[PDB]
């Protein structure tokens, strides 16, 4: 289904930038399905 997808809902680039950065390493993702999905 989703490879680089976190379990946190989107709503603030900063909110997902914390995890999306500590999980994948790069704060670069978007909000898909009420959830932030980072990509590489």
């Amino acid at each position: 289904w989703c490879s680089t997808c976190l379990d946190l809902a989107c709503g603030a680039s900063r909110e997902c930038y914390d995890p999306c950065f500590k999980a994948f390493g790069r704060a670069h993702g978007k909000c898909m399905n009420n959830k932030c999905r980072c990509y590489t």
